[PDB]
């Protein structure tokens, strides 16, 4: 057990799905996993382990922000034998052609955080996902007949940005979505030799904001989870 | 209600104590406040309001890391009329003469985050606490007979830092405790016009690795709470 | 005609292969393309346009370094309607398990250059390739019975760096190859909305000089061009 | 004797007041100290020692700018046993509600200098004053019946700044006064192990341009001196 | 032989002229040098060695950009005993009083590149030419009845910069011409203890396109080569 | 009159010699100027105006550090019509072949200050002297039969550097001397359109330190002044 996870080696599957909200982890466990058991509850960051179509899978929250998710993914990788981490969250869109409920896959993640410069001697470290994992996710999406865009995400340190000028910049350089952790997770994955992937559903449009129905948003969130779960099965083959 | 807090103006007191752990907030509400009511549970970030010696007080967790607590402190200030925020967290010590369960008051907070450089045109912003609040905390401690060092804290983005030599640099400059929020809260307090102070209890020693050996509080982590609550009363008079 | 390309709209195909060595441009047109015609000679940077299995394709060198290739790729995209750019070059390896003559595909590219920071408000822009282009290259190689590594490349501004320790850092973070263009090309593609990919052959193993024949080099080089050319057709399908 | 001070251990009191102007030091020695003796004149930086109500005290100018005062404060601490340094200077106001001759106490000091980044591995060092000294100054002011704001100062490298919009940024973050030494002195105090505090008298208003109109002191610049001297006595008790 | 130059010690003179356009190398050997012989062809970068009025001299292009010229100048200095490097190229002007076809000598070179910061601990290294070489060029021009401007050049990493405002800044600080090599060459010369100079002809006036004949261009170009060649002889005297 | 100079237009010559020490200005005035009168004494920074061989010349101190000398040179240029500034000071040497009493001329000046980045949009501004002034100084030196090296100086913000690693770096890149203001003065000269030059005599050897006789050091200091004064006369022709 670690300071943030009160569990023991074996308690987690070698693959962990991670939403930002801990309550969302219980929701995932309850909806898609069979014979699921709770394996952590320290600081309320609920974690579960069960099976998906006979495949052992875990799901646990990582909180908001790079500093927060950096702690959990690191401990899982170095103390619980986790080989793959899949973040499943939400994001805001800046590009006009990107609509609400769009499923985005971050093959890369930009950031205003300084954590990767600290690791990479003040230089530019391209925070990227594991290729095979992105490929498995894209294929799983196609099988479920779901679009899915693959590109850059932007991991912000400030949800409430002091100067909203970066949004024009993000849009200019093709950023698909704005969230708060992909760059941190990709950084730890590279630092401790593991594999990670971030998938998001567009929950708003920075400028436009727009709106839809709850039943439809909830349907789209489940598609994301199904894509994540099915991508793991393809990876096993 | 705000994007991360489902409450209305009036649900929170003008003063809020904030530990990083929502379960510590719950404990604080159950142990020190009377007629405590839960006012928030979104994303599991439990928030409570009650009274301490007739004084209306609130206590809510803020999660781990600057990006996380920046969201919560901001929403409380702009949408719930919160005038004062007192962080009651834990920290790691780097100085040889700093023992576990020691209480520190951060009049200042150093950091390796980029959030304040982003607010201050890439220059050095001295993230400092409110002077009167620091003074109230000092007097509250003396009256309670609890020792408490006043000085600089260091707000880290990476709990598992790649740069171990930076701790030597921290020690050389007299850093009293390493945590993950102070500089960020002080930045928000200044950006949105509110007052803040960070009080911490040494829970780990980065050198000796002696972690929170021997319980998790029982009295000291309670000491921190007594000082915070009593300092608030001095501020009212 | 542009400052560095004396040609008109239509002279270049929507897809262009670009070697670092300008002499390789004519070699490719002669060895792999049919009905090739010269389309540029300014500053001795010979450009050719022809067809590969009916598909229109162009080839022209970009010169060594980010500044140089940034010029050509930009002019090609904004003034000659180019939609995809494939850099075909060489790199040095820092990972012991990455062998000489290995074919690596850069899904991402790290760098010590300032160009992207100038474009991204001094933040971390993740310079990445176009996902489909990466997958096309991986599949084309497999079909050619060639094993290919997909990962991060490092684009150095200084071939003769005074910072020897940086090679240890690159290895620790899994950098597959060191070259001098990818990050610059990926920045341009993002800035002007185009697609790009860099494929490199391991020409040497930094800190471990090993020998290789001239017959082997041509063979590996021809393999890389075949991989790139076949990848374009898959991209069309 | 040190490279810039021709005196011997014992010539200075363990506490030294330092205005940027050597002529102000002379004035202070002649007006407030008894049996004042000149202990230095190298480069014209006049230094004096005498007593205030029986308490041994010294007063020496430090020149304009961080590089200048960094030299003098360092030499005093390492070669003359000086334990406390109180800067008594002038500053420019950016806030609309700050009037000429107002007294400010810098509990913290922001800066555009690079000296502290050079000491703190390019991270953010919160340049702060000694808490007890700040408190002594506050009490000394109350007892004397002099108003005094406690907060952040901004230590500028360029008195004639090219960046005028930075003043708006300073105002937004509540900077009480703009001067040129505080952050540097606090850095030295921390590096060489001593205590410091900066007290300033508003001499200019950067917005209204109303400079030190109406004399150069007569009583207020004397107020600053009374507070400094009296705060020292409180510290001894 | 070096990675980019297939020659041996002695093939190059101790002085080398370097145009950005590789095609100009053969033109110079044919038009100004006597008994020229080819000494390099790797990557199509033709190098020649001959004599001018008995003085041994070599000429070879460096390619566009700091990264490219840094390679060649370095190899020439460390492996071919070269002592002086004179870059002869073109530049764009931002000062209205600097006319088209003007000859400018860069005593210093500003830059937006990171190469020198990597060499100088992230501090400001002033990339300067060799004083005697500057004076030799000024005197040679005067003797040729040509007026020459000596001052600062700006070496840009991006010919197509997204930061349009930077040209206003360069003008305000007196930048005589904008090119893409000088600062890199000056860094190399300083790093390996050699002498260097950059001479450029104003080929265009940024933000003010003006016309010029092809006969005029050759004339000005020949003038620059004569200035450079005659400067070497003065340097010998 | 300005806040730092109590004089009026006409009081200073259009050429001003500036030592760091104000007492050294009186010394220069007394030793080389005829009919010299004091024109400033604010903050003890003595300034004088007299004539040298019929040429009107001024001499005034600038204090230690870039922030200090930046204030004076700026006011002289924009408020007193000064066209040329010549700093005449001392410096420490890092290069072995540079000896005590060597006369160094800084055609360029590196620095760890941030003032030029603030002016040059965070880029590299090569802080250089005016060419004609360097040329006049070199020629004046030759006429007086004095050696004089021309090259880079290093303007340090910290006389007492926290980490003496930069000295090896300075030595590696050929820095002739270490002082504390040239880069600041060259920056203001470029900002307000004036001309400046810095000349220094080596007063110590960072590592070696060495030693000589006072009579000889004083002779060398006078040679420097004579070189400065005579250089002005050549400039008039
Ligand atoms: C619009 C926007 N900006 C930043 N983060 C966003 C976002 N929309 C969603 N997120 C994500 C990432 C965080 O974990 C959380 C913040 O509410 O949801
Ligand atoms: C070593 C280290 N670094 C950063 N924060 C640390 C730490 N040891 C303890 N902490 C503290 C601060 C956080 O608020 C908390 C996170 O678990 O513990
Ligand atoms: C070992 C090494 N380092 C940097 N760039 C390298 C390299 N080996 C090959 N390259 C590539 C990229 C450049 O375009 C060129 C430099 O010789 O070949
Ligand atoms: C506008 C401005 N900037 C920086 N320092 C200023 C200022 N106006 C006044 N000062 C103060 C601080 C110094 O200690 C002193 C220098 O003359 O005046
Ligand atoms: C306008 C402009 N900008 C940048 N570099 C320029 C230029 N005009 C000429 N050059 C020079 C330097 C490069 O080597 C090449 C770029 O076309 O010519
Ligand atoms: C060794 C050394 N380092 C930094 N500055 C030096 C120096 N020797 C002389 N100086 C100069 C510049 C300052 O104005 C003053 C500092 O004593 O002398």
């Amino acid at each position: 057990a670690t300071p943030h996870i009160n569990a023991e080696m074996g308690d987690f599957a070698d693959v962990v799905l991670m939403p930002g909200d801990p309550l969302r982890a219980k929701y995932i466990a309850e909806t898609f996993l069979e014979d699921a058991r709770e394996v952590n509850n320290v600081r309320g960051m609920l974690g579960f382990t069960g099976t998906y179509k006979g495949r052992k899978i875990s799901v646990m929250g990582h909180g908001m922000g790079i500093p927060s998710c950096s702690i959990y993914t690191k401990e899982l990788i170095t103390d619980f034998g986790v080989k793959k981490i899949i973040r499943v969250g939400s994001c805001g869109a800046v590009l006009p052609h990107v609509k609400l409920r769009d499923v985005v896959i971050g093959m890369g993640a930009c950031t205003d955080s300084k954590v990767n410069r600290i690791r990479f001697k003040d230089h530019d470290f391209a925070a990227i996902a594991d290729f095979d994992m992105v490929r498995n996710a894209v294929d799983a999406a196609k099988a479920l007949g779901i679009d899915a865009r693959v590109g850059n995400l932007f991991s912000a340190d400030l949800f409430y940005s002091p100067d909203g000028e970066m949004f024009d910049v993000m849009e200019k350089y093709g950023i698909l979505g704005v969230e708060m952790e992909a760059a941190g997770i990709y950084g730890v994955a590279a630092e401790f030799g593991a594999k990670a992937l971030t998938i998001c559903t567009v929950s708003d449009h920075i400028r436009t904001h727009e709106q839809t129905t709850a039943a439809e948003r909830q349907t789209t969130f489940n598609d994301m989870i199904k894509i994540a779960l099915e991508s793991v099965l393809l990876g096993d083959k």
